[PDB]
């Protein structure tokens, strides 16, 4: 299909088929994923769904998974999307253990302003989870599915393995106990514990009893270990707040003390320009 | 040889420090009587003593220590100080499993149906020896350089999760998706039939390429397990629909049982038991007593 030359099928789920590809112009690796275009279509949130993805077609950001192209059929939609080679974030904890304070500052640094140029072009993830932290070669951070996550849950079965150490951790209380919610503060949360996570090298919130467990989640009661800054916990503990009402806002994040230090804040630019034909994100066209 | 400036328990030198956690840790070391690598998990020895389930923690951890099994990661020793346990443990090089399915996908019927086979003698192996896993997860399941499947966490699962806690995201998850609906309902008292479940899980990902039962949305995802409410891709046989259907069934109670998983036609194809030489030594209440060592 146009530009790609295709490689095996990754995964193939029953709504939704996930290939492998390359550009043959410029000799880049991509997946592209195939998904059912009116269970798309049907769904109640499609207006939203077709301006966050119109949204992520123009998003150029140097810590952000490209979304190449979205291309359409008369009963498919076909993503084109950045295929990295530096794995996941999470591998070095699990063959090193822990990071240390000034490089999980630094993936804290490149999540955070990642997250909050996407939330400025009104792009919210709501499922953020260690999975979608992977790395590039020069191991540069790259955060995935931002805009796909919208995609009803039917087609986000595609065929791939999806699992999580320690799910309900990312969640944030009022995401876990409500109908709607904040995304930006909801992606805050997830960045949040990411970031107990990275310096700590295990989950904050762990208990074999499910009703201890979620309790715990509603209070955000979680211990800092002692090898934590005084001004790294005052952070964490603003952040995982869970309350979403006197949650911490990014602006202030990016304020903060300890978040500053080392931080030099991303140079680039995009355009591409701004969506003037996004009812017709999903149009046939040849 | 021993180096002086090196801590060393047993006949085994102690190295650095691969993970950390609030009461566990583990480091490298080595034998330095014939030079194995192992890994030593190290703990709070209060921390483990006080629990109203130390008896049963003492008999597990008794039991696996005397078990040598080709699919099971291997305790070679344990030992004690006044205020530690250590716990002497095989390395293995292959990575996780579940690697080969998150870099390229699902794998053919007949190498899933092996590695299957492996998991279901191995556990089925520790069930009949009163060990049960109870937390079956994918960073339990290593492999080696021969691709053979190895089990971690037999008998160290019995300790709490905050206590074996070491830092590296493997023995604590906490994930729902491998977990039997019984257990999550807080009424697993079948350990095997629980462990049953977990193994279902896993075989239904390596045929998949993916989770039988899977949500962004918790609540979501609760509702499928209850239900088991999921569905065979259309490439799986009919007999191996069939059994991941038995397994697979929320009521422990009618669930499948393990012999019968083992007598299950689509289960025997190309089925080599393992042959292997099987004791009881000497006294499980001492198992963490002072050693008496460095
Ligand atoms: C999961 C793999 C990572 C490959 C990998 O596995 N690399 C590390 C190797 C080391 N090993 C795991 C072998 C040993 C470590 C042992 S351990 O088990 O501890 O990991 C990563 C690398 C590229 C990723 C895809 C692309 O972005 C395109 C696309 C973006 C969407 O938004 C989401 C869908 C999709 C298809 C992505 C899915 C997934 O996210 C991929 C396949
Ligand atoms: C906190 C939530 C609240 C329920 C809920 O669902 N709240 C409204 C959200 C609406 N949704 C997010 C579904 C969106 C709907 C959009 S829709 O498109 O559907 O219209 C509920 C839902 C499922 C509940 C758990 C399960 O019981 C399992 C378990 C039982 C044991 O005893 C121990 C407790 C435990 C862990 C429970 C904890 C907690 O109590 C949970 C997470
Ligand atoms: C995860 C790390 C190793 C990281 C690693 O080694 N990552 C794979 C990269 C290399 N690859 C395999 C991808 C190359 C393949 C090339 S190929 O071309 O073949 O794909 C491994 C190495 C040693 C392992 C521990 C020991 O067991 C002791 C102990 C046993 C108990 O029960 C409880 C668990 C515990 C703590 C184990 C946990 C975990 O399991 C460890 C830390």
């Amino acid at each position: 299909v146009g530009k790609y030359e295709l490689g095996r099928t990754l995964g193939e789920g029953t709504f939704a088929k996930v290939k492998f590809a390359r550009n043959v112009e410029n000799g880049d690796n991509v997946a592209i994923k195939v998904i059912d275009k009116e269970k798309v279509l049907k769904n109640k949130m499609i207006a939203q769904i077709k301006r966050e993805i119109s949204t992520m077609k123009l998003i150029k950001h140097p810590n952000v998974i490209r979304m190449f192209e979205v291309m359409a059929s008369k009963t498919k939609i076909y993503f084109v999307l950045e295929f990295v080679t530096g794995g996941e974030l999470f591998d070095k904890i699990s063959s090193n253990g822990r990071l240390k304070e000034d490089e999980a500052r630094k993936y804290f640094q490149q999540l955070i302003n990642a997250v909050d140029y996407c939330h400025s072009r009104g792009v919210y993830h709501r499922d953020l989870k260690p999975e979608n932290l992977l790395l590039d070669a020069n191991g540069a951070l790259k955060v995935s599915d931002f805009g796909l996550s919208a995609l009803p849950q039917q087609v986000r079965e595609d065929g791939l393995l999806h699992t999580t150490c320690g799910t309900p951790n990312y969640v944030a209380p009022e995401v876990i106990n409500n109908k709607g919610y904040d995304g930006a503060k909801a992606d805050l949360w997830s960045c949040g514990v990411i970031l107990f996570v990275l310096m700590a090298g295990y989950l904050p919130f762990e208990d074999s009893n499910l009703t201890s467990l979620y309790k715990k989640i509603f209070k955000a009661e979680f211990t800092c270990p002692p090898w934590f800054s005084a001004s790294a916990k005052k952070l964490i503990k603003r952040i995982l707040d869970p309350n979403p009402a006197t949650r911490i806002t990014f602006a202030e994040v990016i304020e903060n003390e300890w978040f500053k230090k080392g931080y030099k804040a991303p140079k680039f630019e995009n355009a591409d320009v701004s969506l003037d034909d996004v009812d017709a994100i999903f149009d046939d066209s040849g």
